[PDB]
């Protein structure tokens, strides 16, 4: 592997060229009145979308190094969506702005480490301004209000989201299911959600979601890392005759067993998926058991002397639904007996009695919440299947926004909040002159999302930015209606958390690029 | 896969070039005296046709992006035909006209978003003028009149179309079968049509039609998604022994079973086709049953406890004919007994009495119509197979025109209707100056189909258009006879619905391209 | 699948260039003294022939578009031969003549649509003149006279042809068989000929003929489309054991069974062929049965409940000979008992009494003729096999000429008739000036076959044409003898039908090219 | 500019006739004969221009419809007379 290596400006300029291509294409779709982009499939007609996230995913550059820059931004921007649910397009816009002006500063002979430090300082100061700016969203009115707005003026969608949170609680678990009929159903049923992803991207049966949905699947509980194919066979065949999907929970699965299942699921005999068990060490023992009680399943432990081959359907637990995304696994309506599950809760509540550690009482309390809290599930009813799934997508988008809105409140969505904060900290300075430059770059970059939106609309960015600066608080310009006033009242807003994370991620990658003196890649 | 990205003028110019190639070729065949096009097949001699749709299917460009523009137009133009039945070429002609003048306008420095908005207003305004212009077709005389015209001046074809509608109804189900003999037969037999397409395009045994015809096939009714090949094997083998085709209805079929059935059907031992069940969720449960009663078959449900493997011929319903197109499935002359079918209808009629809600009452009423209304069929008789088969194609073409004529009436078909409407709203203005320009582009573009018709004929486009402008209503020039008068009375007309659909689709794609800043494709 | 597309002159010029090479090479062999062409074989030495058909068949061009022009002419020219038996070369000559001037006319700026119309009018008028010019062939002396002249001045060939027609009838079925002995045998035996060709070109065991000859084959009669390999297996081996060819008559055969049979016959275990059954719908029910009675076989009907697997040799009819060409199938000397066949005729004669409709009477009558009339056959005898096979080819060529001569009479064959007709209607004019030009183009083109004949000979085309123009009726120049007089009396003539068919086909393709504005082909 | 246009139309149509298998020299004679007759027609059609406004109108039309030009020119010709010399 012969390496091509670039240093300083040759390296950084190449990244700049790469990032600009990615950002220039994606940014046009940011505003309510965005400009559509055309992507092309290998066999068939071209594809047009105003979705920045779809455009960004597809982008790759021939020139190594330039490609690297785009990928670096895509990685961080994708993360903002992962931790916020929106702002992926906004993060990229901000990243471009911070990077371009800051990058020029290093090329001008100014010190890069200080510029990063200055930018970070501006970012840290900026985040507090958003927090002061931020309007809380804790009550029923705000929960429904943000949910309906996100849902594109659909009051009913917001109403169920509020009801769900109201019932299970803000931190509770809410899931979305296809509607059995026209009426919308909100129900609380035994179930559990935990942090853990799928072992392979190949397992996914729902490409747009990036998640795996299974119908009334059997559930396998295991106490060891799976190092071999052979253990699965007697149970694997048994589920195959049943004609239903199989779900596996264990410490880890090795490639010899994992790879065959991946190949087996993809154009194969039985389509199954497996995930890692929640917790570690001593905790997984209790954690796995809670799931067993919930699904009415049997736990299999190597330590006990029980092996996977020695297992049957009776050992396996069941649930009506299970959905697995990139890092989260959740189950709906386990078949475990109510007496068993309620009884299990009593045992855990009793356990909480020692209160030996803040950690142990907290940890036990969390287990209670996962097992006894239950899972709130919403069915979406509609006149037609197309409307039903489409509405369902809208509900899920609103739900992510509602959770982000709840956690940190909300800010004006027209990119107004960045504008408002940028004008607010004109005063902040750094010890080194180079640091001051980093600060200006960061604040100047903040303005860009507003201008981009206005630019997309075909309106003058400078005129609108100037007027917005004049006004204060949540006051701003609504690009969609061509009006000025309180953006939140209008319905144009973004969760505080998403604006914060987009901005922070943009700064993290920008500083990271600024301090890079070398790039290594394979030759063309 | 490194991406080549085009944006701004570079992106738009390539789309323009791509659309012009597609439109220039296809437009020549639009007129009654349209010029022919030569397509060269990879095997044997070249093929000459005056059919624009055939030419459109063949058009692909070497230059990526430019190719995309053509494909984008083809997709939308095909859709107009799909929702209408004719005017695929007309839509393409209009698309070219709107795109070229509007695209020049964006290049000039005008705002694209406003131009789209202006065009949309003009398009929307044009549709009401078209509605007023339109001559209604509700009477037997009108039904026959449009039917015979479409059928290339064959009165007998028109007479049957009117008779069919007169029995089952305007919204009823009409099907065409090869004639058993010389005499034309119109019959009403038990049968059902529903809006569900075929999972695999490979299933089609009739390449010109794009539909699947089966003779006295067995019918499988299932209540689950099919993910495994093996369930099908005992029933599958049983039908093969029979020596005749098998039809499958269920939630959906996965690639594991679908791919093998597709391969099994093409150059394989048993050739069968499958479609999705009508309705959704709770609703499908009753509808699948309706089909079962109609064909004398047995419904199979997972919930009940019966599996596909545990099934036999006695469990399968039968019909003399079934035909499946790209998005519709219909069955003819099911073997279900009259006592069962009529009784089933009574059960549904009884259900209607509850009247809890309009949605459920109506929904039940729709079920009654499908199950009890019956399916009218047409057999076409001739002394020679060539005449018989050719006549059948003509009947079907006339039928689509008659349905479109019925639903929205008819308009002069010489391109005259676009001319008449364009002249009528010469005072329409937008807000922004750019919006006004979009309006002029849209109305000006309307003229092109007339001019194209006359141009193909080798006659003066401007002089004929000038005289046509002078006249009022349905007055215009008949390209076929080189005469002026009422176009509808001359036997030249298009359904109101096809003219509208062509115009609307052309505007949708044109505006869509105008608003697109960036295009993405793979490198050469 | 990128496409290269040409419009107007760029498209038309390529067709012109393509047609000219096809026509320039083929035209040299048209005269009795025609020049020879050298075709190179992939294996072995080069081949020289004066046969225009072999030359034309072989020609293909590198330049896409130019190739299309040649192929377009070849298809059309081949069709003239298909519907006339001769004039394949003459059609191409006429096509070149009309195409070259017509293309210049469009190039000159005159309207193509009108030019086509003018040419067609000239064609229609010229055909009418040809009909008046033509000397009818009705009586035995004319029948024998044309047969002997076609047969290269052999009286015996002519004598048998006249006798055959005089026996079974002008419209009856006459076949040619290898002579069992030295003497010529003309016999009338039970047999049937119907319109229907072979399903696969691969089946042909006689490549010069393009027909399939089978000796005393077993005959399978079936009433369903055959889509499966399996039904033939029990019957197929039984014929293999026999060591004789098998013939199949049914609705159709699908690629599943057809493709395997094609491979099986070609370089495989059993060599057999299958054709489509005559008639359609209930008509075929009667048509298949007549054949069964004729061969002593048993018809197998799905509706009866009988299956191909359930069939044996006893259910198969037999005939001493069967020959299948591109669209004609005939059987000779079927086994079927005379009492059965003759009795079957009695049932049909009885059926005629119903007289429900003119169509039914005629259709029943046709069945009588096919069965009761019998098939007249000719055994060609000679001392040596080389003389015998050669003589047989000559008989077949004479037979086609005799059928054409019978249907429309005969005309001078030196291309004199085109000369005579072209001079006769110098009067004809069109409403549009462009049409008048088209008329001259068509008339002028007519002269070329005469000139080509003289040109090939080595004599002045203009001097001979000039003298011929001066004369009247069938008077003209005989290229073979270099003399002037009545061409028909001199032994040189063409059937009226071949002259007409060549001329009309040339006109059809020429006009078709003239109105073409676009050509599509794959890149080099 | 007007003369050039006539050459354009005559030539294109004339060549087209030549293409149509016609002797060009005869076509030239036809053209020349038609032209001679056309010239005679113009002499009969011509209306005398003697008043100042008519002179102004030709000046205005010649000067790409500039009214001021026609106005100023008419004044000059009237003043200097028939044989007067006017320059710019
Ligand atoms: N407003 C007008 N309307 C109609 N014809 C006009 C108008 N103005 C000028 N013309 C005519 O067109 C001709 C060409 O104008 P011009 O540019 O002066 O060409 P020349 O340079 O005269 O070929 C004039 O001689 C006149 O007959
Ligand atoms: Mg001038």
């Amino acid at each position: 592997a012969a390496k091509d290596v670039k240093f300083g400006n040759d390296a950084r300029v190449k990244m700049l060229r790469g990032v600009n291509v990615l950002a220039d294409a994606v940014k046009v779709t940011l505003g309510p009145k965005g400009r559509n982009v055309v992507l092309d499939k290998s066999f068939g007609a071209p594809t047009i979308t105003k979705d920045g996230v779809s455009v960004a995913r597809e982008i790759e550059l021939e020139d190594k190094f330039e490609n690297m820059g785009a990928q670096m931004v895509k990685e961080v921007a994708s993360k903002a969506n992962d931790a916020a649910g929106d702002g992926t397009t906004t993060a990229t816009v901000l990243a471009q702005a911070i990077i371009t002006e800051g990058l020029k500063a290093v090329a001008a002979g100014m010190n890069p480490m200080d510029l990063k430090r200055g930018i970070d300082k501006a970012v840290t100061a900026a985040v507090e301004e958003l927090k002061a700016l931020s309007v809380p969203c804790s009550d029923s009115k705000a929960i429904a209000q943000v949910g309906t707005i996100s849902a594109n003026s659909d009051e009913t969608v917001g109403k169920l989201i509020a009801e769900a949170m109201d019932k299970v609680g803000k931190e509770g678990v809410i899931t979305v299911e296809d509607g059995t009929g026209l009426q919308d159903e909100l129900d609380v049923v035994e179930g559990m959600q935990f942090d853990r992803g799928y072992l392979s991207p190949y397992f996914i049966n729902k490409p747009e979601t990036g998640a795996v949905e299974l119908e009334s699947p059997f559930i396998l509980l295991a106490d060891k890392k799976i190092s071999n194919i052979r253990e699965m066979l007697p149970v694997l065949e048994a589920v195959a005759k049943a004609g239903k999907p199989l779900l596996i929970i264990a410490e880890d699965v090795e490639g010899e067993a994992l790879a065959t299942l991946v190949v087996n699921t993809m154009r194969g005999i039985v389509k199954v998926a497996a995930v890692k068990a929640p917790g570690f060490g001593d905790r997984r023992k209790a954690m796995l058991q809670d799931i067993a009680t919930l699904t009415g399943g049997t736990v299999i432990s190597e330590e006990i002397g029980m092996e996977l081959e020695k297992a049957t359907l009776e050992d396996l637990g069941q649930a009506k639904r299970v959905v697995i995304n990139k890092d989260t696994t959740t189950i709906i309506d386990g078949v475990g007996e109510e007496a068993a599950i309620q009884g299990r809760v009593a045992q855990i509540r009793q356990q909480i009695e020692e209160a030996t550690s803040d950690y142990d009482r907290e940890k036990l309390q969390e287990r209670v919440a996962k097992l006894a809290g239950g899972v709130a599930v919403i069915k979406v009813g509609a006149a037609t299947e197309v409307e039903m799934k489409e509405k369902k997508a809208r509900v899920e988008d609103a739900l992510h926004a509602t959770r982000a809105a709840v956690e940190e409140g909300v800010v004006a969505g027209g990119g107004v909040a960045l504008i408002r904060v940028a004008s607010k900290l004109a005063d902040l300075r750094g010890q080194n002159e180079d640091q001051n430059v980093g600060i200006k770059v960061a604040l100047r970059a903040m303005e860009a999302p507003l201008r981009q939106i206005v630019l997309n609309c075909g309106e003058e960015p400078s005129v609108v930015a100037n007027t917005v600066k004049g006004g204060d608080g949540n006051y701003g310009y609504n690009a969609a209606t061509e009006e000025y006033g309180n953006m939140i009242d209008m319905g144009i807003l973004d969760p505080t958390k998403v604006t914060r994370s987009a901005l922070q991620y943009a700064a993290s990658v920008a500083g990271l690029m600024i301090t890079t003196e070398c790039m290594v890649t394979d030759l063309p």
